[PDB]
């Protein structure tokens, strides 16, 4: 499952959404480009920008 709590969109039609929140080691199933900090364990962020927003987590 991929979720998202902190999500972001800007005001358009469609909108580009990117998710904020912030994991360790790697990013959600369905993200393609994942940004992690260079160190163990990983800071990484998903920094796709999909036109939707997943849902929450848990």
């Amino acid at each position: 499952k991929p979720c998202c709590d902190q999500c972001a969109c800007t005001k358009s039609n469609p909108p580009q959404c990117r998710c904020s929140d912030m994991r360790l080691n790697s990013c959600h199933s369905a993200c393609k480009s994942c940004i992690c900090a260079l160190s163990y364990p990983a800071q990484c962020f998903c920094v796709d920008i999909t036109d939707f927003c997943y849902e929450p987590c848990k």
